């Protein structure tokens, strides 16, 4: 009949209405996004006199507690980052309104998927990819602060927003599926395209799962297509193996879900389970990037900063990000000191 005196819908979301005024403060403009958490609306704040993005959580206990964990992480980050210089989206405040938790964020521009979409998935240049790579590594360095130890756990182009359309500044949004380092409670985390091997293999994991995601994300920004576009976990692992080969034996011996993907032959080596795919490590990243053939699709031939020497700096950095072992996979601090950012 009527849910929350007619304010909500069957799905517990607030029925957003153009031009509604909340608390004599926020003038609601339009719906900009929707998620399982609920909705995101564009609004004008008449006290601060600026546009804001409001995340209106569903009126239900499961999402209210989830959103509360995000609110805890953002208010903890805002405490450390006062100067607003570590590339995380700023939570201005939060309030309860008609039985909905509302989060007030700074208004940013489109996401990195939208930029890829406007190219018809042909990608952006390497100069712009470097600027996104530099800011993202700085952001992961901030999350690796020992008192934070925050894992975003769902890094992808949609969850990276541009501050301003005419600038290269980006901020990471959406810490709803994020957590601080600790004992393993969850194994089904990260979006499949961006999911680390340790998660695919069902193994212990830490903040290095974000660095794997970042490696996948940076190649997609320049090529325009997902590096590993698995339709299922078995497809995801096979496409990872296509590029990087079979994970080391000492990892697959410890992986619980190792036999979901590989067979252990009588001699001790691990082989792919028969199901198509190129043999392991033959779809070279060297050839995917087109280090010697003028970039992806030859569409970067003759462009500045797109030489073979420049592509090898990017290839090396990306390979260090896609290290199978999370203990030896490159960390934000060392990645920033790479020759690619020189
Ligand atoms: C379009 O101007 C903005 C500015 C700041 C933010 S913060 C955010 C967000 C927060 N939490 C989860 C998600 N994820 C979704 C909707 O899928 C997005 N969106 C925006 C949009």
């Amino acid at each position: 009949k009527v849910y929350n005196d007619g304010y909500d819908d069957d799905n517990y979301d607030y029925i957003v209405k153009n031009g509604e005024k909340w608390m004599d403060r926020y003038e609601i403009d339009s719906l900009i996004g929707k998620g399982s958490f609920g909705q995101v609306v564009k609004a004008y704040d008449r006290v601060e006199q600026e546009w804001v993005a409001i995340k209106i959580i569903k009126n239900k206990k499961a999402f209210l507690n989830q959103a509360q964990i995000e609110v805890r992480l953002l208010e903890l980050m805002n405490k450390h980052d006062t100067e607003m210089k570590y590339y995380i989206v700023h939570l201005k405040r939060h309030f309860m309104f008609r039985n909905h938790l509302c989060l007030v964020f700074e208004m940013l521009s489109y996401n990195l998927y939208d930029l890829l979409r406007n190219t018809n998935f042909r990608g952006v240049s390497l100069n712009l990819t470097r600027k996104f790579a530099q800011q993202m590594c700085t952001a992961l360095l901030f999350l690796a602060t020992p008192e934070l130890s925050i894992i975003h756990c769902d890094l992808k182009p949609e969850n990276i927003l541009l501050c301003n359309p005419k600038r290269s500044a980006i901020k990471i949004v959406d810490f709803g599926s994020s957590c601080q380092l600790g004992q393993r409670i969850y194994q089904y985390i990260q979006s499949r395209f961006y999911r680390s091997p340790e998660v695919l293999l069902g193994m212990p994991y830490d903040l290095a799962i974000d660095m794997w995601s970042l490696g996948c994300i940076l190649v997609e920004m320049h090529t325009g297509e997902p590096l590993f576009s698995g339709a299922n976990e078995v497809d995801q692992m096979n496409k990872i193996v296509e590029v990087l080969g079979i994970p080391p034996a000492h990892i697959l011996d410890q992986a619980p879900k190792a036999r979901k993907f590989f067979e252990k032959l009588p001699d001790g080596t691990w082989n792919l389970k028969k199901t198509e795919y190129k043999p392991p490590g033959t779809r070279k990243l060297h050839n995917i990037l087109g280090v010697e053939t003028g970039g992806p699709g030859g569409r970067r031939a003759g462009e500045s900063g797109h030489t073979v020497a420049d592509y090898l700096k990017f290839k090396d950095l990306i390979l260090r990000m896609l290290d199978y072992d999370p203990k030896t996979r490159i960390q934000p601090y060392y990645a920033l000191q790479h020759s690619f950012f020189k």
